[PDB]
């Protein structure tokens, strides 16, 4: 029971921290578009996660554009089973709104109201949840003038009936903008600024990022990585995979595989034919899968309650 041991999560200075102001690391795993690969998303597939791998955070990307919820709004339905999922299950859990090829979060920035306003009204009260108000902000979209405005008018209302729970900010170029983020914070309390990075592409600039922002007394959370390059293809870069993390670990920065599918890509967990209910063999995961079961358990020591 993970949660039951860490309870309500909070951020103190640039640090993720258990309901005793202890600084604690999560790490897990991000489903695929719950519009695209729902059967991944399931009780049995997070219990084995839990039990096989060791995950204690949880990820549902629920694609806003692209046969996502705005034109579909029955795959909330897979954020609810999620959620249910990880409460049973004791770890913490990520509701996602995975804005991408609409790449301003202010184009729905109305309907993310009534989702989190809906969200925080079911669970609000539990300590699993996070909210991810914006996966990754990209083109033309800037922290002061797009992101920023977006986070003041979506936080409120989240905070309006849950007072506590973490809330992930994205930002700008495919959350890596972090330092403008840090250079003009939020004001709420319990905020972190979301790091997303692909072994294949990132290097030591984008580190780099990462001490910047958090000398700044800015949290980031690395909601989404990849081994693969930043398309989520082209190979697997296991050599700077071991270095990032090796780095997030070190700063207890805490960090998000993409993703739990079986997609024909390097950045896929699972290869084709893996069950849709967990229960995996070495066999049915892919390079990335086993690469991430083997690191998920690293050098990793959370705290231990006073």
């Amino acid at each position: 029971d993970f949660v039951g041991t860490h309870g309500q999560l909070q951020v103190i200075g640039n640090q993720l921290c258990n309901q005793y102001g202890q600084p604690i690391q999560l790490r897990g795993m991000s489903s695929h578009g719950l519009q695209w690969y729902p059967q991944f998303v399931n009780y049995d597939s997070i219990k084995w996660l839990r039990d096989d791998w060791g995950i204690t955070v949880f990820r549902a990307a629920m694609y806003t554009d692209s046969q996502g919820y705005i034109s579909n709004p029955s795959v909330k339905n897979k954020v609810i089973e999620a959620v249910e999922a990880c409460i049973a299950l004791g770890i913490y859990v990520i509701i996602d709104w995975h804005i991408l090829a609409d790449g301003n979060p202010n184009q729905y920035k109305e309907q993310a109201k009534d989702f989190f306003r809906e969200m925080a009204t079911r669970y609000g009260n539990y300590p699993n949840v996070i909210y991810e108000i914006c996966n990754e902000p990209n083109g033309p979209v800037n922290w002061n003038n797009h992101i920023k405005p977006y986070a003041e008018e979506v936080i409120p209302v989240i905070r309006s009936i849950d007072r506590n729970n973490i809330v992930i900010v994205g930002t700008g170029t495919w959350s890596q903008d972090i330092h403008d983020a840090a250079n003009n914070q939020l004001s709420f309390d319990n905020v972190m600024y979301a790091l997303h990075f692909y072994a294949g592409t990132h290097g030591q600039n984008l580190r780099s990022r990462i001490d910047y922002a958090m000398s700044r007394g800015a949290a980031i959370f690395v909601s989404e990585w990849g081994v693969s390059d930043a398309s989520g293809d082209g190979g697997v870069f296991l050599s700077q995979s071991d270095v990032w993390l090796d780095f997030l670990n070190e700063r207890n920065v805490s960090w998000v595989n993409w993703s739990l599918t079986h997609k024909v890509e390097s950045s896929a967990a699972l290869n084709p034919g893996a069950s849709p209910n967990g229960g995996w063999t070495d066999a049915n995961l892919s390079p990335s899968g086993r690469y991430v079961k083997s690191a998920m358990r690293k050098n990793y020591n959370p705290p231990v309650p006073p």
